[PDB]
């Protein structure tokens, strides 16, 4: 039984550095700065050099063509070479040629009380594929103002935050050229592109390293509720599209190649309650899918090389770049889980035969003593959605409610916007919450006590 | 009994969702954002373009006119389309007119010590009631400068942060347009309209908005202490004022209809200790409140078809906002009680009958238990509302001091005005209190483990 | 036994709100802004309009310079009565006239190491009464350059943060109006007032509100220390100079008067291990030691009648500001044990008859178990302080070093300082410390556990 | 036995004040400010009078130069003696020359992907021993421009925040006078001395304090990743070269002379399990180093020396810094574990031989019920550091994540850039952790509570 148990035990052994390999080796170092840099450059750099506002502050639509006018023209370009060829911060290919993309709703989408028609002209409803304006609206000149499909234009419907987003919409595709783009956006504002009825707009575009061998690609996102303001949001990814430059590389590939063996062997063992069967399935679930993302989803490439023949046009990474995302979410869990199973073996067998004992029993009972709290912790979650949310930004969603009342706990907390939000009820549910969750788990000890 | 538990448990089972269905139903989602723009755009924006200070940073008059004259002005118009209708942010109706409305102070109403009366010319009490100036003062050619009564000027008196405010007092009610408004603040600068004995000021006005159907009403509340400075304070609320736009809304009409069965259902069953009853009966009081409030009260509606009958007067919502944020409280209060309901019939016949006679058993002693920690908790809060409170925002208050001292204990601190206000107690205060706290709990534990 | 107790108690109560009327009748409640708006408009304000500093902020001698000539002559003037006579906010006379003293050391004061002799002309060392300068440097014109004594000057040596200082040095007193200081001013920093050897400055005066009856006393203190640049503090202490304008006051000066009949009756009742008695005694030699202060002490209120007299002088109140900050300090430790006292009666009769006995059983054990983690947490503060110190302002000092570890296992940290102190030691340290800290306390419960 | 315990008892206790005098002694008070002003000199000044952004700030070449030509410059210089010398603040010779250093990486370092070769020109690796660029290029009129070696360049490597660095590299001396300086960086901006390939740059200088006896030795080191940006980080360590001013400093000599003789006993007594001996002997190990380093490497004071022939040189420090930063840094861990024996003896032997038996016994035990959270808890840092660290700084490093975590634990949190990055795994991550580990810990209680 323990040969038998330290073969499954060494050949879980390899498999673990194999994978820690992987990810050491599928993560480069220093990319971190890579990221920072760009961002600093762009989220935290004043719209205008007279402005005192970032990105992150934009407030109207004054404020966003004063940034797309502004800092990102300037962030998009350098001097510096061909000279076409613009390299940020001289280290930085700008790949390909950006795009702006985004997103109207129609007129009569929504509806006016009786009462007010007589005063109020027009309304537009919030965003949603009904409400999506696609009648083509302006000069009709260009792809500005003519709609198009995300079937038509390639593309991945983006989950927004406040709402998901057909890929679809009303987009234009930018210039080489800092002063070309600049004519180009000045009509844009000239002629008015964003209207009444605009709710969110898009800007992205793909940058390359030549140094490190990487991708940045780039989504700004902003939105306009039909509340008015601004929403501003960005996402920058790093990207490896050609995983072969070094002889590290090509080890590295002979390992992934091995590495399925390793799952195509633990397949066979799964076939046949319990617990760690229960745990080792996931392990083999999220396996798979990583392979099967990492192959027929991302070993595409095609749109790299499509870009490479001709690299005038928009390179379209969003999908690339979404995927290796969930890549790199995935197989960051199956590690996770993967040090996890660690316990069954080496543990149980000496160390926490004194443990598990006592552990997996009460394991049982946890489950019901763990009852109580959430109930009420969700409580105060839906009682402060309902009085916050209007107020803090931390309350806004039910769900990041739940996330703030963790950093109460934890003491991260911000008391005077919850005292600005309501002097009575904030400063009460704040005391009584902190206060019983103390007063309740003290209880459950004693429960556990009983033992 | 199973059958009659189950019946009593499943009416229970309804009567939740019901209300989850109108909550979530009377809460639209997106309301939080409609504030926050508001609240950016006013609070959060320069007094003056050269001016470095926000709406929370009014220290003075001069910073106040500076507001008024400032932001203020510019925030509350576009262009944009009447022309005298201005839409904010181009989505937003300003509602009928702003109006501004001050308090003021009697000369004598204080007295000076007898040894500085050959110094001093003349001291401004406090604000109260009895020290209240209804003299005409000034020019006397408007509601500035004459006094009126909150029975004939519609309103409530308001709650401010030192002082109960009454309605009555000057007012001015603005114009349509931003240049007459200037008009109007330039004489009331001009001519002063604010003096030493002025020590309160309200800044009212109503927004709606047509993409949702909400209403903003806007209390900026400014207050002049008898020792000088300025302490700014505002609220924004939404307002659902006209119920009924889409069948949905209908479809909710019909629910708290339904709604308010349950209730008649439940009072019958409240015929006849204990503390679910104690418990039980709570829930329903808060639940005919909140109807009451829901129909005599807010369902009035009157000054809106008032207002929708003449738009250039002010549409006083005063009331209307107050309500239903007490509307918003109780109904808030009374979901987190009925979510507590669930415990005392689904866990204890089965999952917690091996708690709840730890539960309650323990919970007569824990009383005792928890005498001590208070009276220290309290003496400490005495105590540092006698050392602090004229130095540390945090210990202003007694009430805040005790606010204070959780978020101590939950580790959000600012250490370093403490110790500037006293470089002695302070930190002697600040490591004994979390000292014996600790030291304190640990016994509690043993007299606990006692059992 | 009972009534005997049940008398000593009822006395008990009788004294507990006696002192409790004291305490809110002798605190006034909006104290706090009178003091923030004070402080906001010298410590918060910009030194010059163009400028971006605080006084908080001050580096240099140009800096504090600036400030002088800055805010601070802003600050105490206004226009608006005489004219001489500037009500600050309108609000607040300036009471008499500001002063302004520095302190001086000798040039030969410290000794320069042989190798750089040639080098260096001249040292200045640290402060201290050795190395104090009272040499008439200068044009030996005025008391700014002619040295005076703290016995001639009136005044009390005051305790900075470096260093205490006495009260005698270099002085100069104000004008009434802001054009004549200014005057003062710049022949100060024309010819060189503030040179090398300047350790401290001081700037002293006093300020009277009309409206509520009270007197701020402000002490601006700049240090120099020998390593250059500037290290600001300020004092911001309101005083009840005249304690007699309302028969509510009358009301509570008979109150004090009664307040010391119960004194007066405990003493007799200390005649004669015991802990209580242990504790009975603090309470009556705190008490004592107010009433002393607050009669042959504070109750003087000579200067003020001296000052009432001739208006045009220094009013120094700086004893009899500080001495009521001792009172405030003192009664408001009263106060606490006050509080502590209820424990001995109330709550041994009945209530924690079950608790004391395991109480004061244990306590006696929990001096011997609290010793370990002292000692330990003592290790870390003088490691910490030994480490950091020369880095982080937090541990500066070593007092303060523990009460940044308090800080530290609450959660209110600065990590990214420390790791910039030291890339290594310090997140050791950190962790560490966190990481025994816990660990040492669970060990702690087992031989608690043992009983 | 007690007198035999007794002697070697008294001996620890003489051996410990002895310790505590000389690092008492070794550590002057005040030396904190004297860092923090001249820290605020350089990093937390504006780069230009124009410019918002300080040292701390530089994101660019353009940034780099405008400080090396901005404050910094004007922080090396005062006017003031002779007068090439300059003291700063007034307060502080200027010692020697400021020294500049580069590093520079070859050109074909690295390998461009084939499919861009015919894109772009060339790239720069990342900064490697190999990578090094020692070829002269530029005009080679200077060692800016003219390779060295660190065994030819007096100076030691050092190691870097991303990388370590080899001393050698392209240096240059600045000049006695602000203005010959500035001729100097001109040329060097002018001619480009900071081109695509070079990673990392040195500026380093000495500062002498007259008042005090100390040397204040500056770093300045500026990264530039193969990304691009800017990396800034700085050192400024006082030091006490000249141990003998003060009779006080005689005194100490002394006694770190009898000092040796302790150690020289306690090694004797080292002659010969345990875990006392094991802790002993870290004791002595410790402290041997020390001393070794305080005579044959830091009493060397060569340079000092050496630099005192002529001035007029820079004054190589760097090693004399860095090590007596270990000498401090050893010296510290050694007092830490000094108090940390004192526990094996006077509490063993009456007051914790109640708490020994239980300490030690449940010791062994601990191992083993801390090996499950450690697991879990490196789990998630290795999860978060694959999730994050392409975003969030807290993350960047491996190492850092875990401290990040402890921080977390401890409440010290910014939850918002966590959501930034991922608006999933984050929160979830977040949540989980935090969730388990309270659960993870309550069982190992339990089975603690299994004795
Ligand atoms: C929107 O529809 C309303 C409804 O008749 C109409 O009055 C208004 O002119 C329309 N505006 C636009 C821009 O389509
Ligand atoms: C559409 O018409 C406007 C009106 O002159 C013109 O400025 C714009 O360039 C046109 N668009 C295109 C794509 O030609
Ligand atoms: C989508 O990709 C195809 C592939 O050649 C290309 O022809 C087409 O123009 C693309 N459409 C876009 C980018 O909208
Ligand atoms: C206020 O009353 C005092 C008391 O006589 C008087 O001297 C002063 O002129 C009055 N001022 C005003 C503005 O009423
Ligand atoms: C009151 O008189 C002043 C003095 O000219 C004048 O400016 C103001 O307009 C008058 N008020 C009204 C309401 O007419
Ligand atoms: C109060 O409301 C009534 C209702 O018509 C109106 O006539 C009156 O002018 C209002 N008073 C105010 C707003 O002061
Ligand atoms: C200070 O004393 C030194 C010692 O001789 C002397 O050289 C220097 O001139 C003196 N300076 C002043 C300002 O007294
Ligand atoms: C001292 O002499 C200087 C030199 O002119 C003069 O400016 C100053 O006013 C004099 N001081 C006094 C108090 O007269
Ligand atoms: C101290 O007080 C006495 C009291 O009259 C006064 O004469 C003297 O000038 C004062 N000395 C000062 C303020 O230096
Ligand atoms: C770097 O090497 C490449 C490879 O041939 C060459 O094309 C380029 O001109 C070189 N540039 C420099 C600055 O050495
Ligand atoms: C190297 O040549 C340049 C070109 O004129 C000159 O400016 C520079 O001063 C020279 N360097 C030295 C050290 O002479
Ligand atoms: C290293 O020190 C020696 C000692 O005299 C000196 O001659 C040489 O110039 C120094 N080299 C440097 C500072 O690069």
């Amino acid at each position: 039984y323990l040969k038998s148990v330290l073969r499954e035990l060494v050949t879980y052994l390899l498999f673990l550095i194999v994978l820690c390999i992987l990810t050491y080796g599928m993560m480069s170092s220093n990319v971190y700065y890579y990221t920072r840099m760009m961002s600093q450059l762009f989220l935290d750099t004043p719209v205008s050099k007279t402005e005192k506002t970032n990105f992150k502050t934009l407030s109207s639509m004054e404020d966003f063509w004063k940034f797309t006018e502004g800092s990102l023209l300037d962030g998009l370009y350098w001097k510096m070479e061909a000279d076409n060829r613009s390299f940020i911060f001289y280290e930085n290919l700008l790949l390909g040629v950006p795009r702006i993309r985004q997103l109207r709703v129609r007129n009569g989408s929504c509806s006016i009380p009786q009462d007010l028609r007589d005063e109020i002209k027009e309304c537009y409803d919030v965003y949603s594929v009904s409400s999506e304006d696609r009648a083509p609206f302006g000069p009709r000149n260009g792809t500005a103002w003519i709609y198009t499909s995300e079937k038509d234009l390639n593309g991945s419907s983006h989950w927004g935050i406040i709402a998901t987003y057909s890929g679809a919409g009303y987009y234009l595709d930018l210039s080489r050229t800092r002063e070309e783009t600049a004519a180009q956006v000045a009509s844009l504002k000239k002629n008015v592109w964003l209207d009444r009825g605009t709710r969110a707009t898009f800007i992205d575009f793909s940058v390359y390293n030549a140094n490190i061998n990487l991708f940045c690609v780039v989504r700004l996102l902003v939105e306009f509720p039909a509340t008015g303001g601004v929403i501003p949001s960005w996402q920058f990814q790093p990207l490896k599209l050609i995983r072969y430059v070094t002889t590290f590389d090509f080890f590295l590939a002979a390992c992934e190649i091995i590495f399925c063996f390793f799952i195509f062997y633990y397949v066979v063992e799964e076939i046949l309650r319990s617990f760690w069967n229960c745990l080792d399935v996931v392990i083999v679930v999220l396996s798979v899918v990583a392979i099967g993302i990492n192959i027929y989803r991302t070993s595409n490439v095609e749109v790299l090389l499509q870009f490479l023949e001709d690299q005038n046009t928009f390179p379209n990474f969003e999908h690339l770049a979404y995927w290796q995302i969930q890549f790199n979410n995935i197989a960051a869990v199956t590690v996770f889980f993967v040090w996890i199973k660690l316990f069954k073996f080496i543990n149980f067998n000496r160390t926490m035969s004194q443990l598990s004992t006592t552990m997996s029993r009460c394991a049982k009972d946890l489950f019901g003593f763990a009852i109580m709290p959430f109930i009420i912790f969700l409580a105060y979650a839906q009682l402060a959605y309902l009085v916050f949310g209007t107020q803090v930004d931390d309350f806004s969603t039910f769900q990041e409610c739940i996330f703030t009342q963790f950093r109460i706990i934890l003491g991260d907390i911000n008391f005077a916007e919850i005292e600005e939000a309501n002097r009575v009820l904030g400063p009460i549910y704040f005391t009584t919450f902190v206060f019983f969750m103390f007063f309740i788990l003290l209880n459950m000890f004693l429960a556990i006590i009983n033992d």
